[PDB]
């Protein structure tokens, strides 16, 4: 894309775990309606939170190894990582206004 990291199972450690800051990871799948709903909202957030965080997306079908490590069940699941460590968990779709509030509250 532009500002969004397209993660793989192989690239996850470097991209998320070794990253010096906050990474909002989206676990999602193409068949998942709610996941496709939040995709354009993630684009806006990627834009708007430039220099605060990076948005990263892991498709759980193309990359089946990573999500079991984080107990992911329902999708979309959004995980806020701060320097390799999960700080906050959001399961299910949510609006832009809601995502903003989730991020602002957990980024501090």
């Amino acid at each position: 894309s532009d500002k969004i990291i397209h993660l793989t199972d192989e690239s996850f450690d470097t991209d998320v775990l070794k990253a010096d800051g906050a990474i909002l990871v989206d676990f999602w799948a193409e068949w998942c309606g709610p996941c496709k709903m939040i995709a354009p909202i993630l684009d806006e957030i990627a834009d708007e939170y430039q220099g605060k965080l990076t948005v990263a997306k892991l498709n759980i079908d193309q990359n089946p190894g990573t999500a079991p490590k984080y107990g992911i069940r329902g999708i979309p699941t959004l995980l806020l990582f701060k320097n390799g460590e999960v700080a906050a968990t959001k399961v299910g779709a949510l609006s832009k206004g809601q995502l903003k509030e989730f991020l602002d509250a957990n980024l501090a």
